This record gives structure tokens, sequence and C-alpha cells, in this order.
């Protein structure tokens, strides 16, 4: 019979970090204090081989935290990244190659998710077909994180990646927003909300946050307490500066 199979490593590893107003991480508050949020990509150990989520920031980021002067979200948003940053000296640094990789997930194309996407151009990007989709039409995105040629895995809702490695479709951050749950042999059940909480209390108290459609948004964030209600996994969230104070990052592993 079937028997459940587990990734043999999740990793946090941080990459690089970006300034939002606070007005970003709850809606209510009166715009003027910056907050510096960690930028994350995952790695994950699996049996069928190593797997990325989310790419970090793209090179023009780098030493560069006025990337998105002169455009709608002006001192909106502030890039702090390093050279040390770019993706692919990050994954070097840890050991491995572009084409070393199983799979990349993007959980949706904003540019401190999808900015790295273009160093991998053989290993299939998975991507929901709503978030390709605003992305390829939608002059809010960053070209770097839609390039046409890459080899895009594109998927429509819940998909299983490999044993123990799962998607679930959360969209309202982003049109085509994912999180993941992930079953690991250290352990057990896992929720990556990503963005479909910035922090513990857009999860919980329902807070808004910065996000494309905020009712689907919390639609989604009521999937995911289902979830939670059957599954009682460990939640890590997208850019949350409280939780990062205890979250095991590279190289321990969760
Ligand atoms: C004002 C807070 C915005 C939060 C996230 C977002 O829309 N990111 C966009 C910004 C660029 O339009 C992206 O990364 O594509
Ligand atoms: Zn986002
Ligand atoms: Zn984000």
């Amino acid at each position: 019979g079937r028997i459940s199979m587990t990734v043999k490593k999740l990793y946090f590893i941080p990459a690089g970090r970006c300034m939002l107003d606070h007005s970003s991480v709850n809606s209510a508050l009166t715009p003027g204090k910056l907050l510096n949020l960690p930028v994350w990509c995952y790695l994950l150990e699996t049996e069928e081989g190593p797997i990325l989520v989310d790419t970090g920031m793209p090179e023009s980021a780098v030493n560069n935290e006025g990337l998105f002067n002169g455009t709608f979200v002006e001192g909106q948003i502030l890039p702090k990244m390093t050279e040390e940053d770019r993706i692919v000296n990050i994954l070097k640094r840890v050991g491995y190659e572009p084409d070393d990789l199983l799979y990349i997930i993007s959980s949706h194309l904003h540019f401190d998710h999808a900015g790295g996407n273009g160093a991998f151009t053989n290993t299939p990007i998975i991507v929901q077909r709503t978030e390709y989709e605003a992305a390829l039409h939608r002059e809010e995105y960053m070209k770097e994180c839609i390039l046409p040629h890459l080899n895009y895995k594109i998927i429509e809702g819940d998909y299983e990646v490999v044993p123990g490695v799962q998607l679930l479709y959360t969209p309202g951050h982003s049109p085509g927003h994912q999180s993941l749950f992930i079953e690991t042999e250290q352990s057990g059940s896992v929720l990556l909300t990503i963005d479909a909480s910035y922090t513990k209390e857009n999860f919980e108290d329902e807070v808004p946050f910065a996000g494309f459609d905020p009712e689907l948004a919390l639609s989604s964030i009521k999937r995911l307490k289902e979830v939670v209600k059957k599954e009682k996994p460990i939640i890590f969230f997208g850019h949350d500066i409280e939780q990062e104070k205890s979250c095991r990052v590279f190289p321990e592993y969760i």
C-alpha cells in the first residue's frame, strides 16, 4: 500500500532583505515607518533531487535601494541586496549550480520571489497559470520575473511536485499565489504560507496586508486555516520580522 514519503531536509536560506512601509504588513497603519523585512528562498532535499522554492531579487536590485524610483511604488519598496545575495552565488556557496536542481517552484512572480528566475534556463519552473498570465500582461510585474524562454511548467490549482511536496493554490496577494505543504523527516508537516500571510497576525487575526485582491487573500487564509485544523503543521510566514527571530536557518534544517 501507499506509505507517506518525506523530504530529507528543508532549509531556510536568507536571500537579502527588502524595505516596505509598515502599512504593507497592516493596511490600517498610517504610512511613514519602513520595515526591513526578510527575503527567503527554501531548499528541499528530496529522494528525487533538490528543489528550490523562489529565487530572490533581480540583479538590478544589487546595491540599488532606489530601483523603484520613477515608478508608481517609488519609496514604497527598497530592496536591500548585495552581490552575495544573487541566487547563483547563494547556490554555489551551499553546493549547487542551477542545472543541478530538479525543479524551481515560484510561489509567485513578485520581484522578491522570481527576480532570479533567469539564472535557471533548463530546470522546469513550476508556476500557476493565473500568475504567469498576470505577469505576462500586467506592467506592474518586472520583466526580470517573466522572461520568455525559460522552461516553464505551468500548473493550475493544487499540485503534488514530488512525494512530500505539495502546492496549495492561495491567490489574493497576487493573482496566482501558491503556498507549500511539506512533510519532512525531522519535523512532519510544515506549512510555508509564503505571501498568503506576511506575518502571523495576517493569518491568526486576519489583519489585511499588501496584495492584489484582499477579499481573495482572506478566502485563501480561510482555506489554509482548514488545512491547519486537519494537519496541525508548523507554520512559517512570508515576511515576518518577529518570526525570523526564532526560525532555524541554513546550515540548520527542519
Ligand atoms: C507596496 C507593496 C507591494 C507589495 C508586493 C508587490 O506588489 N510587489 C510588486 C512590486 C512591483 O510592482 C512586484 O514585486 O511585482
Ligand atoms: Zn509578493
Ligand atoms: Zn514577498
